[PDB]
């Protein structure tokens, strides 16, 4: 099995992405405490992928890193429509992962891709003087954190969803 650990701010869509990917179902917001999912996947070919779905809420900061030993690949996730979560990629998640796992490959994943170029979402953000994260900004952030790939997905439409796991696996094999 490959151990893939998924981290990122509360509500960015970690659980939706894992459940959408393993089951084709879309939940179902219940904040995660901790869950383990597993998929037998064909990449490039069969793989047992163990997915560790972590708590994004700050109450679990002291506990979350207990999950980290032995990880094969990390997914650091941020919502493409939440600039705070994007800044936390380098302000919180990158350092927390690296504190514990200096070497383990990171994939940076921008989530809720279906909302990024949604007009109502862009309007609401604009009122707040903010704008969705664009692909080149995500790429710059991937570079700044030495992520091995930057990928965008939607758990809702499944755009980009398979490639996230193909690349997590390619990162390890
Ligand atoms: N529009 C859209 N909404 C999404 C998508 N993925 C998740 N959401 C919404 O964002 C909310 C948070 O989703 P969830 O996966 O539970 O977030 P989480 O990162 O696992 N939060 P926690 O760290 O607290 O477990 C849910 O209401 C969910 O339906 C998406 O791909 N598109
Ligand atoms: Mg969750």
């Amino acid at each position: 099995a490959i151990k893939c650990v998924v981290v990122g701010d509360g509500a960015v869509g970690k659980t939706c992405l894992l459940i959408s990917y393993t089951t084709n179902a879309f939940p179902g917001y219940i904040p995660t405490v901790f869950d383990n999912y597993s998929a037998n996947v064909m990449v490039d070919k069969p793989v047992n992928l163990g997915l560790w779905d972590t708590a994004g809420l700050e109450d679990y900061d002291r506990l979350r890193p207990l999950s980290y030993p032995q990880t094969d690949v990390f997914l650091i996730c941020f919502s493409l429509v939440s600039p705070a979560s994007f800044e936390n990629v380098r302000a919180k998640w990158y350092p927390e992962v690296r504190h514990h796992c200096p070497n383990t490959p990171i994939i940076l994943v921008g989530t809720k891709l279906d909302l990024r170029d949604d007009k109502d979402t862009i309007e609401k953000l604009k009122e707040k003087k903010l704008t969705p994260i664009t692909y080149p900004q995500g790429l710059a952030m991937a570079k700044e954190i030495g992520a091995v790939k930057y990928l965008e997905c939607s758990a809702l439409t499944q755009r980009g969803l398979k490639t996230v796991f193909d690349e997590a696996i390619r990162a390890v094999l």
